[PDB]
């Protein structure tokens, strides 16, 4: 049976200035710009590396056009330290996202600057 | 003992073209841009209108500078239609926030688009 | 657009006898009794300062006559550190409440005695 | 190995001037006063039958002397419907509790009147 | 009014060879094997001791046959360290059962190997 | 940077003499026997399929041996649809899991019969 593809992203995150920034490095270590080309159907898997001392665990996904189709599901671990998309990459076109977190510090929920995935269906 | 203000705000959800929008409306009915000028102490009322058919709910208000304490503190009903902000208004400046919600669609979760709280101590 | 009025309370929790002791202190440091007069429409903010050593947190706000509409909503803060009631003030008359913790001594939750809140519309 | 007591206790809840009341009914569908003798080990079931449309669910069970040690433990099932409490029956003496419950109609949590537990150790 | 009986049993969870293993031990400390035959209306409460340093919570008891009516309910604790079962022994029969934990190593669930209860009814 | 394999395989769960039936189907519709062998890093995602009308849930996926490293990380979504497998396929061997399952009808929860993951790393 056919299979897709599996993508790893590490999410890396510093404190600058006393607050988040976000740090995305692919597999080979390198900082990569954090948009994803989906060019068949598959998966992102992204793992948490908190470095800020502010407790940060990954509570979901957000999208300010959540029905859009691009991403087909989110799904989270009970440690929320990962987070994966499914994209079946049927819909063409792209989708911005961003991380929603929780951290120790506070009650308010920590928001990532917004990534795209585009998808290109084969 | 002394007393802050209390503030109360709709936020309508509609969906034009299969994706969300977010009105907010005032104590008076009116549609009002969104940001809030904070001049005291108090606390910010956000109820949940909506009208989208797709079972939104909120889950907690995000912050891409989480730390820089604008807003102290976010509370949330079990129902997920109340999202409550106190703001102690005494650190000034300014801060950008999103509505974070759960949807029965899908498992993404769904954001706003960003307003600003201005907060001006006595 | 039309303003209620925020009140801010601490809600104190020691042990004597090795059993919890509620003390409600408001914005001046003064020891109150805990009933509170509610005069306009807004909100009762409640923060939790647990010096038990029995790790307490709000989980909500119980009442024996739920439906009475003095209280209108409860919120609930992430950490269990705080609690807001919304009173819209429309329904006059008086209620009996009790917090509700949990411990991380045992199983059982935690309740308070029970202040009122009494309404007094405009 | 030694066996213990299980009492089995339902908790009907009925509205009466929009209000919930509780009765508890026995083994023998006698209605009973609520107050439990507790003489050896053992534990405590009670079986929620709400008839109030305001669809009630156990969240657990307070106590206002929470670290009295006259109950032990209070479990819960995933639907609210039970809760069940456990008692060595070491620690004589008696406690005062009442049940906790959500509602969909608000967001308040519901408290019942306070029964008795008491505790005559073997 | 009628009383069951009431068993108590511990789940003591040690590591061998970096895996788990669950011995069950009696009112009188002694290694039972762990399955359970129970002869009328009662309960079953399962008391975890967790020597894994792998910070083992209960989070349910499982059943590849659910529906068969030999256990009635599931209950669990706040933090994860009781469970008890409801078997009102109507239906006789047979069930196979495995504990469902949380780690906190790890966001894979543990399974105990699957103990039996025995239904005898009155 | 290097992608993995993504696999998806659905969860059709049917009732058969009222009890749950497990049947695997694969990316061409292909009933599977439902072990897996891994032969790079990469995911795993199931979908659930319930026929049952019992309302199942996944709540997580359940190891005997869950320190062994075949599998990293279960992640589950917020509807309980989905649950994915990170397996990076370093440790080789084999592991026995099962599906964890809640369920509308009864607080028990349901366990699949054992699929087995096999790893042969690169």
């Amino acid at each position: 049976a056919p299979q897709g593809l599996a993508q790893f992203i590490k999410v890396n995150v510093t404190l600058e200035n006393g607050e988040p920034v976000f740090i995305y490095t692919d597999a080979n270590g390198q900082v990569c710009q954090g948009d994803i080309t989906v060019t068949q159907a598959g998966t992102i898997t992204y793992l948490l590396n908190d470095q800020t001392l502010k407790g940060l665990k990954f509570v979901g996904v957000g999208f300010v056009t959540p029905f859009d189709g691009i991403i087909d599901a989110v799904t989270i671990s009970s440690d929320g330290m990962l987070v994966q998309l499914v994209d079946l990459d049927k819909t063409p076109g792209t989708t911005k996202f961003q991380f929603v977190l929780s951290n120790t510090a506070n009650t308010l929920l920590v928001l990532s600057p917004a990534p795209q995935i585009i998808n290109r269906p084969q």
